[PDB]
């Protein structure tokens, strides 16, 4: 108490700027708290991060900081500030200050039904942000309701780029049933068949899953485990056609799909009855089995369904593509801590 602040145990400083600390939750190796940007007189959001122990926790922390700091879009959360010790030796944790939000799509969907006007505007915002993210050659890779924060003005902001990668379509193939870290339910089908998740189409499939969940207040493909996820997807889209199967040259995946009993397509309007017809048509294009035929972000924005919002001159793209001077993951826990230290240097006086 005579120095750092304690919130339900554990320390949680902010220096002489953020006050009125109020628990806001947690999640994993990090504690969140609303407070008070005494400078801006607003209650910011502060996440307590301490990854220097786990090497991977350090890389997710770095690219999240790198990406967010270099990005600037109304539909992407930003980093207002970052609190850390003055020395690398003294730095145990790192605090990131971010515009506070009222809730997230996950929590919202848990109790409030969405109106079409609400669904349309949310989708438009998800896609408007994604076009900027993809324009920077970056893939979010973990798009799901819990990563979409909203405030009381219904404004939406994409967050959580801990698993984001710089696109790389040329090095995307891989063998059948290749492990993945991203949230199962919103995982594209090709992930379980022969994709590393290095193409932009991976993000669009996720958004499609979000669209569906917003239409029904329940996850469209809630696969219990890794392979069940694919089984869920196929129960609705039906068996892939000859063409779609041909794109898959990887034999193991192809033979798996072929060993399966044929099943027909489950109609969308039958899955979501009192749901806009134009929306379901966009949902169809998004949840396309073949990654190559899947609609692209800019294409989706120009869909009749989003006509009342579509305005390309008001849908910004990044000043320049993104790249991490490591790409391949592998990088020592120490160095990472050093890189994190310098990446957060701009917020330190002297
Ligand atoms: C960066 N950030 C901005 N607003 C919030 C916020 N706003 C409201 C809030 C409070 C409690 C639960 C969900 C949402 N909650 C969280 N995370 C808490 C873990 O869910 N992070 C935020």
């Amino acid at each position: 108490a005579a120095g750092p602040e304690m919130v339900r145990g554990q320390v949680f400083d902010v220096g002489p700027r953020y006050t009125n600390l109020s628990y806001i939750g947690e999640g994993a190796y990090g504690m969140v708290c609303s407070a008070y940007d005494n400078l801006n007189k607003v209650r910011v959001a502060i996440k307590k991060i301490s990854p220097f122990e786990h090497q991977t926790y350090c890389q997710r922390t770095l690219r999240e900081i790198k990406i967010l700091l270099r990005f600037r879009h109304e539909n992407i959360i930003g980093i207002n500030d970052i609190i850390r010790a003055p020395t690398i030796e003294q730095m145990k944790d790192v605090y990131i200050v971010q515009d506070l939000m009222e809730t997230d799509l996950y929590k919202l969907l848990k109790t409030q039904h969405l109106s079409n006007d609400h669904i349309c505007y949310f989708l438009y915002q998800i896609l408007r942000g994604l076009k900027y993210i993809h324009s920077a050659n970056v893939l979010h890779r973990d798009l799901k309701p819990s990563n979409l924060l909203l405030n009381t003005t219904c404004d939406l902001k994409i967050c959580d780029f801990g698993l984001a990668r710089v696109a790389d379509p040329d090095h995307d193939h891989t063998g059948f049933l290749t492990e993945y870290v991203a949230t199962r339910w919103y995982r594209a089908p090709e992930i379980m068949l022969n994709s590393k998740g290095y193409t932009k189409s991976i993000d669009i499939w996720s958004v499609g899953c979000i669209l569906a969940e917003m239409l029904s207040n329940r996850p469209i493909f809630p696969g219990k485990h890794y392979l069940d996820q694919l089984n869920h997807i196929l129960g609705i889209l039906g068996s892939p056609s000859q063409e779609d199967l041909n794109c898959i040259i990887n034999l193991k995946a192809r033979n798996y799909l072929l060993s399966l009993p044929h099943k027909n397509k489950v109609p969308w309007n039958r899955l979501f009855p009192n749901a806009d017809s134009k929306a379901l048509d966009l949902l169809d294009k998004m949840l396309t089995f073949n990654p190559h035929k899947r609609i692209e972000v800019e294409q989706a924005l120009a869909h009749p369904y989003l006509e009342q919002y579509y305005d390309p001159s008001d849908e910004p793209i990044a000043e320049a593509p993104f790249k991490f001077d490591m790409e391949l993951d592998d990088l020592p826990k120490e160095k990472l801590k050093e890189l994190i230290f310098e990446e957060t240097a701009r917020f330190q006086p002297g």
